[PDB]
């Protein structure tokens, strides 16, 4: 039913048996060799997570705090490695392709989600340039083969509202074409003073069954959001302790409301086809193109103004950036037998092509009051202008084999890459132009007992192109990352539960270190991550499920030159753990309700890598209350009562840096209403 390229699972509550995100086909979580999450629609909507960075919440080696209630963006923290976070967006097999290092980063909305597979440590020898602490793929709603409607409704505290529809069936008589269609508009006022997010979004996706060998599949995405919502931060003092007497709120805005605007549009049109050749051999491809539209404007703060007393000293920074990217992806795949030994090779080919076009203008502005900000001052004293043109290339040939053999489940991959990137100054002249090809390997061995156990090995590598430079301006060379990963999966043959362990060890070399007085970088530091991620899910009857983590992360830098060569970096708790829980009422007296909560804890972390000052830590509480309206006639008709952060604690969730921590998200209620067919 076409592995290749495909999940091909089944899935039953919160949990999924099948995954192709550490494979690029169709694997079962038990017989993979890696750790690999999976997060459900119905875990997204029963946790009410509204962003694919809110839906990780529950998952073990992910930190969800990164810039704390700023929805903007999707910032996934993966085994301790925040330093290009944005990047770890994959979504229907194929790399985002926003540009990390500009305002021009994509965001996936997931009311057109169908799933979200995590991939946890080095992953370049399938997907080319990446994190060391692994991946996050989304996969995107389909067509379906019945008549589906779905019609959506929230309303919310702080001006949350948001309407979407969801339709989706057979075109033609002879059920060969299908369509689907998915819209949505959303709105909130955020915590945050004078600021608003507004999105409206429409995918549409039809797909043709060619001839008994053939699927073609069409799809589009276009998304408008004309607000951004928040993305300052504030400094340390002042948050994480007293500034002179006060102390900062949680919806203090550091901006200029009569110059703040962030206004994104994101376009994505794209295909995949799937091919049958014989018996043996299927063929994929993956395709993607997107131009984005970015307008910015806004005033932040930087730190305390050091002549004036109570007040954020403050620039400005506006961007016009216009992306264009492309990104293929080719596989060709060969399921055959050598006598007792099952063979699963895949070979391909992609590329990935990005350009983007910068005019960003910046400079000071008038100081802002902490605590009584007076709004209205908003001359900016502007600094130079700063035009770039920005383009990076990335070609991988890879070769993987998948060995079954009696018990054992054995994984071999390699890649070649050629990356190029280059910047065209646009404002001086001037122009970078470099290139790095690599080479990465992943070697893979589990053993499947009889009684449901699977122990496993792993040894696997990533690379990504270095975001810092040297003294002559030359980028510094890509990092790569070397993991040990040893694990152990459980599900027991009758049950609906599943359990697993691993115990990991990263090293992340070429990390850019730079001597405190310097500005310019050398790429001599090093980082290692290791510890032990736990992760449960059980049915424990037919009306109640459970979701648990637990994540021990002890990273530290191994060598830097900046001073920090024992030192944990921000954004890094030592400890995480989650629970979550659904009851749905059988029968009796409550029957067709639901109640469901859940609790996340993140340990203390530090708010610089100097490591001189601690963000404590939190527990955060998330209940719900759902009742099935088809038990009195109204039968897809179904409603819900969602609450995040139920006990509304103020708290910073990270910092970046001693002059900028970000507050965590206070009390979220949404009220939902869903009618299906
Ligand atoms: C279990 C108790 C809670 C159940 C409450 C169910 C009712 C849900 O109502 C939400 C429907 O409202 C959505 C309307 O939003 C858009 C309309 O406004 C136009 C804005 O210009
Ligand atoms: C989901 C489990 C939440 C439990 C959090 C426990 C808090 C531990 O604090 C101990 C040291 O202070
Ligand atoms: C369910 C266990 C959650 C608590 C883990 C231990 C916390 C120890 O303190 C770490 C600092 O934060
Ligand atoms: C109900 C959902 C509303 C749909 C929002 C999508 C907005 C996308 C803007 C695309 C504009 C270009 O296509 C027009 C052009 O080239 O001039
Ligand atoms: C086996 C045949 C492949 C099927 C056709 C797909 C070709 C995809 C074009 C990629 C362009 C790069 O190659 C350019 C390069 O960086 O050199
Ligand atoms: C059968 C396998 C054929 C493989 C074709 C490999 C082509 C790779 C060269 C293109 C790489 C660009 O991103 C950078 C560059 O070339 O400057
Ligand atoms: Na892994
Ligand atoms: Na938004
Ligand atoms: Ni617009």
């Amino acid at each position: 039913v076409f592995a290749l390229g495909n999940n091909l699972g089944s899935t039953d509550g919160y949990l999924a048996t099948h995954s192709q995100i550490a494979t690029k086909t169709s694997k079962p979580l038990l017989e993979t060799s890696q750790t690999v999450s999976v997060i459900t629609r119905e875990q997204i909507d029963d946790t009410a997570s509204k962003t694919v960075q809110q839906a990780m919440r529950y998952t073990p080696g992910i930190f969800t705090g990164q810039v704390g209630a700023s929805n903007r963006y999707d910032y996934v923290v993966m085994r301790g490695f925040a330093d290009n976070s944005v990047d770890n967006i994959y979504l229907d097999g194929l790399k985002a392709m926003g540009d990390s290092g500009t305002f021009s980063s994509m965001q996936v909305d997931p009311y057109f989600l169908e799933r979200i597979d995590v991939l946890k440590g080095p992953s370049s020898v399938l997907y080319g340039r990446s994190l060391p602490g692994g991946l996050v793929a989304l996969t995107s709603k389909k067509p379906l083969y019945e008549d589906y409607r779905q019609i959506t409704g929230s309303i919310g505290n702080m001006g949350q509202k948001e309407m979407g529809f969801d339709f989706s069936g057979p075109l033609d008589e002879e059920k060969r074409i299908a369509y689907r269609l998915i819209g949505l508009g959303k709105g909130s006022d955020t915590q945050f003073d004078h600021v608003k997010e507004e999105r409206y979004a429409i995918a549409p996706t039809l797909a043709i069954d060619f001839s008994d060998d053939t699927t073609l599949t069409l799809q589009g995405y276009l998304q408008h959001d004309p607000n951004g919502g928040y993305h300052g931060g504030v400094p340390a003092d002042g948050t994480l302790s007293h500034h002179n007497g006060r102390h900062i709120s949680r919806e203090f805005f550091d901006g200029e409301p009569s110059k703040d605007d962030f206004d994104r549009t994101q376009r994505m049109f794209g295909y995949q086809l799937e091919h049958r050749i014989d018996d043996v051999w299927s063929a994929r491809q993956n395709f993607r193109y997107l131009d984005s539209d970015v307008d910015l404007s806004q005033v932040y703060a930087y730190g305390w103004s050091a002549s004036e007393p109570n007040k954020l000293n403050r620039y400005f920074s506006g961007a016009r950036e216009h992306l264009q990217a492309y990104i293929v992806d080719n596989m060709l795949q060969a399921e055959f037998a050598t006598g007792a030994a099952r063979h699963t090779l895949l070979t391909g080919l992609d590329y990935q092509r990005r350009r983007t076009v910068v005019d960003w203008r910046s400079g000071s502005a008038s100081a802002l009051d902490a605590f009584n900000p007076v709004y209205g001052d908003d001359a900016i004293s502007y600094f130079p202008d700063d035009n770039h043109t920005r383009r990076l290339e990335q070609t991988g040939v890879y070769l993987q084999d998948l060995i079954d053999i009696d018990q054992w489940r054995f994984s071999l991959g390699l890649r070649q890459d050629w990356v190029s990137v280059t910047d065209k100054n646009r404002s001086t002249g001037s122009k970078a132009d470099d290139d790095w090809e690599k080479f990465t390997g992943r070697i893979g061995a589990l053993y499947l007992f009889d009684n449901g156990l699977a122990p496993y090995v792993s040894y696997s590598e990533s690379f990504n192109p270095n975001a810092y430079s040297d003294a002559s301006g030359t980028p510094l060379a890509p990092t790569e990352g070397k993991q040990w990963e040893l694990g152990l999966k459980f599900q027991a043959p009758g049950s609906n539960s599943f359990y697993t362990a691993s115990l990991f060890h990263i090293t992340q070399e070429n990390v850019a270190s730079k001597e405190p007085q310097d500005n310019f970088y050398t790429s001599v530091g090093e980082v290692r991550s290791q510890g032990l991620e736990l992760e449960a899910h059980t049915q424990l009857s037919d009306n109640l499920k459970l979701l648990g983590s637990y994540t021990y992360t002890d990273i530290t830098y191994t060598k830097s030159l900046d001073g920090n060569q024992g030192h944990t970096p921000n954004q890094a708790p030592k400890h995480m753990a989650s629970l979550w829980a659904d009851y749905a009422f059988d029968a009796g007296p409550l029957s067709g309700l639901s109640i469901g909560g859940g609790a996340r804890y993140v340990g203390e972390t530090w708010a610089d890598k100097e490591n001189t000052l601690r963000v404590p830590d939190y527990t955060l509480v998330d209940a719900r209350i759902g009742y099935d309206l088809g038990k009195l006639g109204l039968k897809g008709l179904d409603v819900s009562l969602n609450a995040n952060n139920l006990l509304d604690k103020d708290y910073v969730a990270s910092c970046y840096s001693l002059d900028f921590c970000y507050f965590g998200e206070k009390r979220n209620v949404t009220a939902t209403v869903n009618y299906q067919f």
